[PDB]
């Protein structure tokens, strides 16, 4: 916790063409979350559980 | 708040050749900080205004 770590995770989807790369959290965080970087370099966290995330990622890494 | 933030930021220097890539996070956090990404992608905190990271830094970007 000397890494860093998403206090809250974005409600609705972004923009799919916003986004370029992901990472997940560590597990070590209290909402460990996954991370869209967008074509700008803004990092978001958002919630892993949720379907948008899971078919974003699938996207990003069936490219 | 809902980008990725860091909490604290590591105390001593971690070794040069661990280390890879680096980014500033938001400077909406509470400690905005250097996030230094180790060649095993651990994402490590640590404190801009310190002569270590400024180094590191100019290390990475002087490759």
């Amino acid at each position: 916790d000397t890494t860093p770590c998403c206090a809250a995770a974005i409600a609705r989807p972004l923009p799919r063409a916003h986004i370029k790369e992901y990472f997940y959290t560590s597990g070590k965080c209290s909402n460990p979350a996954v991370v869209f970087v967008t074509r700008k370099n803004r990092q978001v966290c958002a919630n892993p559980e949720k379907k948008w995330v899971r078919e974003y990622i699938n996207s990003l890494e069936m490219s």
